[PDB]
């Protein structure tokens, strides 16, 4: 089967895009977007999360470049309330999480920032008035506080006066910023942004992840030594887990990519290693992950040996893992990625949708089973809106320019 | 952000488009095309209108030519009920409204008699056998007691048996005159309906508007003379109500560049003042109509000041802003009509589609709030259908010729 | 074998065209376009007529539309001719003949003042401010001496002062006058150019030759009686030939085609007898003029009995013959007239085509071999563009228009 | 550097493909087609070859295809050609060689014979009325002289009569076949051919080339026993020389990927080697014959050690290198492949193609300097037509279902 | 009459672009690229310019973009000169002028080091795999000696040695020194370039040439004060000349908005007096330069009242001319700017191109007849190659992206 640049499978992405942006919809709050449920209804008591509501402004940005009337309404929301009270206008940046009541986290987080950085970037495609504003600050905020200097790489995070920056490293924080740093080189044409880009993926992945059968190491310290048994006491412990975590792996695949199209758009040969290293860590993923106990799907953590300790199936990972063999095949031809994608949604309708209650089930079983709610949607344009736009430039800008199914027939 | 021409947002307004061809399917009447209340039901006590029953044949002819089944056997419906009761076997012409037990209002009205004309000229396009016959017959009508010979204009109604014809003389039936006779001149090549097109627009637009800051002069004497005070001691009356309409204003402007782009289709320099005038009128229309009193939407009626009058925002003014938000930027390039068209989306999406109960709201108060049927669908083409083929030649013509989305990629 | 719609064979016609284009370039003289003779040098002693200066000014305003720079300065060198020594200053049209000293033949031919129609029409395409106005000016005097009012058919030719005109009535003059109605149709949607075209045609052939085994009968006498035995005293003689001549059959056919078109262009049925008629006059023209003499070829004239008159091939025969076989492919969809396409351009390179001295031979005798200048290249475009767009518009309107191998692929 | 897939450098490749069908026209006699000199001017004293004949009815049955008058008219004299002089009456099949005197060469030889039945397939998607039936005339020649049923392989010639066998089997003969299978099995679909094509294939490169360096070995006795010191001691001398010739083993590559397109155009998976052996002979080819004494070029012959033996450069090796490395490519991906057509597309312009003489040089020194006809074009057409459709259906076939820059932008 | 965007006028721009690849062909020679006289043969007194050579190895790395063979093989030996002859090994940069004996001309000039840059950054659109490092080079060169950091303009030359720069500014270094900035930001998208660009802009154009009726003021002291009577004393000296260059003037407004398309190109709204000034620059030089004294064509200098001083009709002015004209419609979609391109392509053709002797004609009098050779044709990608894509990225990039006829139908 050829599903890939066929604009009959397009037309299937694009109703399942719809279907995912109407789900969104409700997450509307007064200070940013809410936390959704299992039926996409509002849960009051999660707040107003920075990630989430940054996520949404992201995601926004696209629907209205897809030309979905309402969404630039939501992406003014989202910028009104990255201008708002989710803003610390004392010591600056944003608050990890709030209420109509007040401050609920006051934590200052580095993929959170990051992720604002991208809402940001994203934003700025749609030509909105603020945008342009919001950027600015977003990056004065994050060459202020995030990317180290020194380190020439991302800090972990910052109690709320900035006083002091956590003793840890991680990959998470440094994954996501690689991630909003493409769209900002996107959108400023500043090659500083690249080259951050391309600088924290040769440290993680190129020398670490890369002697390491491609199991991607998360957690580091203060000198960026790498902390294998970080959590190893408490491995079933989902927060900064112990081992890694093949949804990773696979995402940061595809930003290596997507780094590596970037480079050639401007006549600039990529190295070799950007392309071998996302060749590399879906590999690992697949060899470790897919279908490792018994029954299919892709499991959440893996240790140093590459046996399974998380063996819940967590929504995202398998939805990167679709966007990763997409930008695989893109740049190789090599129809076997195809055949991983394909494998991959007949996986996902089986048992990930959910078009009872919306959207799609956010965790299940080892055995598939929908376990005992839907915050997030951002995930899914990587394996909805990703495999119709070229690789470069990235997602929002792409749709922006009007390259959507450019090289479909 | 780029909306016009492109697939993604044209998929969507042809969704839209077909949410609504089915609202309106169930208008179908025994005499022809019924009085849609709020959840699409009919409201029986309204009877059979000439208007309506015109109009649901001039849309689903275009239906029709979208390839939808059924909209064919509509299109049948409605030549056959032009046929019918509705026409006055005796002495010509069709009533205003009918029933089951007769007749309702046996006025001959003339804007309702041009929409004959324009559902006629759009039959046409579908092919069906007796279109060009119901065509035929009603230029016959026309030509008889609605263009004067003398006055080189429409007139405005006449009693029964048409011995007696209204001693006033108004800007909307003019208005639909040159509607119709677009399509009767795409349909003939018969340039006579174009030049009588361009004439009344000349002598109504080109010649009062235009001193008038382009607030057009809806109503005028047997000898042509405008009655600025026309219903000035109860300037909230519906019916030929006191002051501008800038919904007219902004549909004459759409109009006048569908004339213009007939002029070029043919080799002939259109004359310059029907592109500045579709300018002013447009520019009038948001100066004085757009957000005026505190709140967003397009007011219905301002005096000779500008000073909005009934702030009510029916539905059908800024649904024929947008459409001519298209024409200008269509012809101008000017993105900033885009941008218009967007922002009206917004609001469009936000205050007025009812997705609950079907189609859109018809009117709300100056706080954009429902107020209370939905009779018509007929002024949606235009945001839905027309932003998708150029404007030459005229809707039905060039959806049926195949022209839809000719421009979109 | 496939040509007709195929890029490729498209790509051959227009390289083949601008090596014509380049030609007639040559002809360019004060008074307006000379004789150029069989190696594209002016032939002097021929002087400027008025039907090759009409017919370049035809086709340099198809040229200027394919984009080649000089092509509009032709045209503009055309108008200017139509304006300075052809036109008669005293008793209006135009000289048959003109050179540097003066007026060499000054009566006024009918055939000759509809190629003048062509040509102003088909410069108004080109959108040369003097167009508009040499074509309003060429219609009064084709309305005031050669479109008979009371016939409703066209005059042959008058005596200069317009005092006299012949008792003759031929179907050259009268086809000319329907390709040139078709245009000056096209570009100002007067109903009566197209009439008038239809009525022609069905006088002279769906009565005429229909009724003469659709073998067109040219000669007539002032009351339209057919002259059958015209110059049966010498039937040699070329100066209205006696019998029937097969190239005028089969330009006939095209001719109709294109009102049939014309007539669907704007959601009309046509009369079933224009495609009829045309497959007739095909057919005959195979019938009675294709190597019906022991070689290939389409011989000039014929007798009544179908068999061969002068024998001698010229060219336009066949290369109208090509355009016909083009008109009948693109509106019955039937693959033996692009067989007929193909046997005809094999014998045109093989024969007709002379890139040693340029252009095309002129006339060959009935054993194909060359004889004697090179005087034309309008006839070349029915062949070269017209397979490369619709029947309707026509040709200088539908390339204006950007219809270029709009159907190719 | 992109040029594959690129409208440009395939208007490029067009351009100068009609360079080359030009050149070719020349060649046309009573008999056939002669041998053109280094001006194009025919030698007579070479007669009419069979496999010249041959080759030019498959040429300008793709030019015929192509659009290009008078391509079909030298396909009809091809045809008739080989029902004519070249046609043994007596025996069946075709001599080597006649002219107008008479039989030249008698012999029935192998290779001569599959361009024979090479041209009737590519002459049978003229559509030319007699192709069909000159095809199944030589497949019964083919099936009863030619297909070894015992051996299942190619045989090499035989006597004037058929009486004897030549014991000895080569690998150009087979290569041939198998061109043709290809082609026959595209106008037939007769499985059989298709599985000729691959016995051969496996046999003369998976069998034994794969085992040699991928350098094929191109004789071999009557049990099909390898001959690798045959002409060992004649080694410059011409007519079946010693060692491989790599201009040969990379045809075989590109034949064996179209092979591979075949099965994939039918839902087939192809054998896994092949892509791999295409690859293989195409290294191969680099490694021993590219720029190897000191200058750029392939070599003609090489040793069983991949040094040169025929240091001469001939024309077609390059060619036909050319061919392979865009197959290569449209299979693989690989921008390599790329490089090399680009690279040797270089060499070409600078050292082979002659547009003051026309066509290109048939061989060059071994320091690229021109040496002393040009009987040959067909070759061409694997650098010129080739990279501008895909590889399955076979050429002609494919120009001839208008696959022509089907996918290129 | 419309061009813009059709593929047949940008089929007829190709066919001559090809005409002037090969024209140039010819100025190879052992240290560069030569002068071309008036027959394309080589001018060897004149010897081998850096303007000259570097312009080649840009024109044919666009050549080669466009799937030329022989172009990368000019590209190639363009960089081994930039890196052999011309290159000054001891004190760095290059020469002027050499010949194969050595040095001619040892000063360093700022423009032609800026065509250095252009040539280099042209060349690595090709993939050269010494592109890149000629670029590198070329810019430590331009940030040492040619862009002042201390003035934020570009200096004008210096001697052999670079031990001093010479005390004049000059407007004519400082434009090609936006245009190489252009293409050098896009294949590095170090914002400098470009923020540069926009700076050199802005001093030359929107601070001088604005307040001075859009008449750019070439020559400037050290400080950058106007010299406006700079060789006033001998205003028809052709070096620095005295007033304006109208040429210059819209080869700037152009260069304004491929500054103003980059921006674009990021989301990012350009300042409003890009494209202000452009129109201001265009609308001086049509106002003052074109046909003011007698005869068509655009005058080389005028003074400071818009009088003309050197009426000599230069090739480049109007080459230029037409290239802004395509870029100002592009951008504002006022087709009176088609217009212009058609009438300077009609002047062009007519007493401009010479297909007798090859090329261009460099200079003609104000008679428009030519005077007294050839050796450029880099002017001519401007109005053969730019209007057939975007506006960005620059010419090499975008043709190398195959953005070729992207926008044509």
């Amino acid at each position: 089967m050829k599903w890939f640049n066929t604009l009959s499978h397009n037309r299937w992405l694009e109703q399942e895009t719809d279907r995912i942006f109407d789900f969104g919809k409700n997450s509307v709050v007064p200070t940013g977007f809410g936390w959704l449920g299992n039926k996409g209804q509002i849960k009051e008591e999660m707040g107003t999360h920075l990630w989430i509501t940054a996520r949404m402004l992201h995601v926004y940005s696209v629907a209205a470049a897809m030309g979905r009337p309402g969404a630039y309404s939501l992406v003014d929301h989202g910028i009104k309330a990255m201008n708002g009270a989710l803003r610390d206008k004392k010591y600056g940046g944003w608050y990890a999480c709030v209420n109509d009541e007040g401050v609920v986290d006051a934590s200052k987080q580095g993929y959170q920032h990051f992720f604002a950085l991208l809402g940001a970037a994203s934003a700025v495609t749609t030509g909105h008035p603020e945008a342009r504003k919001l950027l600015d600050y977003t990056i004065e905020i994050i060459e202020k506080y995030f990317w180290s200097e020194e380190e020439q790489m991302c800090l972990e995070s910052w109690d709320e006066a900035f006083s002091k920056t956590e003793e840890y490293r991680g990959g998470n924080a440094n994954m996501h910023a690689v991630e909003a740093f493409l769209i900002v080189y996107d959108v400023t044409h500043d090659k500083k942004w690249l080259d951050r880009a391309i600088r924290v993926a040769s440290v993680i992945i190129h020398d670490v992840a890369r002697n390491n059968h491609y199991r991607v190491n998360e957690h580091f310290d203060t000198q960026w030594n790498p902390l294998p048994d970080y959590n190893k006491d408490n491995p079933a412990h989902r927060f900064r887990a112990f081992g890694g975590t093949p949804g990773h792996w696979i995402e940061w695949g595809r930003l290596m990519l997507h780094i590596h199209a970037a480079l050639e758009a401007r006549c600039e040969q990529p190295p070799a290693w950007l392309l071998e290293d996302a060749k590399g860590l879906f590999n690992a993923t697949v060899r470790d992950a897919w279908a490792p106990d018994g029954a299919d799907g892709i499991v959440y953590t893996v240790d140093w040996e590459g046996k399974p300790v998380v063996r819940e199936r967590v929504r995202w990972p398998i939805v990167e893992a679709m966007g990763t063999a997409y930008a695989l095949y893109t740049v190789t031809g090599d129809r076997q990625y195809e055949t991983w994608y394909q494998t991959w949604w007949e996986y996902c309708i089986k048992y990930l949708m959910d078009y009872e209650n919306g959207s799609w089930w956010q965790e299940l079983d080892a055995d598939n089973k929908v376990t005992t709610g839907k915050q997030d949607i951002y995930h899914l344009l990587h394996c909805l809106v990703i495999p119709r736009i070229p690789l470069a430039p990235g997602m929002a800008p792409a749709v922006a320019a009007g390259l959507l199914d450019i090289n479909a027939k």
